[PDB]
């Protein structure tokens, strides 16, 4: 599809056996959700933004299906506003910016 | 242009006489930039992030030339980390998301 920009990105996409909704976030390096439950091992991961730094559990080869698009890479869980799906798992589905 | 998302979408760009770079940013509704006296009256705004909240100055009608390409809108002035340009500037320019 091409998604224009007078409203948020927003996209349906699946997620450990649920259903969520994700920012597509080209200003952001990495995909960041809030809390849920994922399943596995995960590391502690300090990230930043523009009011500053949260601490996330970084998991890595998360599947995730992306507006019906899978995709396997690394997912941040934690306090974010909202969940944002970064260019880490963008580039995967080959999103581009055009203008 | 088209551009692909392996590397952060960083553009050049002429504002206010000056030149810089800024991150094309469909996950911010609108621009912000790091601290740079631009011209005139303006109100202040405080706006959120992953990490909390910024105080900003706001300025309205202000020209910024995006990769060569003229357009005027809000852009706000505070501590960001980086300049962002967000959806109320890249409407203008026709941007979209495609995969
Ligand atoms: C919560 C976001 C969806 C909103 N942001 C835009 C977003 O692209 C920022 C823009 C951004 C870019 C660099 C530094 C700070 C903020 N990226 C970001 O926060 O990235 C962090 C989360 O995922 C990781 O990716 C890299 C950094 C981590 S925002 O910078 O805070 C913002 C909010 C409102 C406006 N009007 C303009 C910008």
């Amino acid at each position: 599809p091409q998604i224009t920009l007078w409203k948020r990105p927003i996209v349906t996409i699946k997620i450990g056996g649920q259903l969520k909704e994700a920012l597509l976030d080209t200003g952001a390096d990495d995909t960041i959700f809030e809390e849920m439950n994922l399943p596995g091992r995960w590391k502690p991961i300090i990230i930043g933004g523009v009011g500053g730094f949260i601490k996330v559990r970084q998991y890595d080869q998360i599947l995730i299906e992306i507006c019906g698009h899978k995709v396997i890479g690394t997912v941040l869980v934690g306090p974010t506003p909202i969940n944002v799906i970064g260019r880490n798992l963008l580039t995967q589905i080959g999103c581009t910016l055009n203008f």
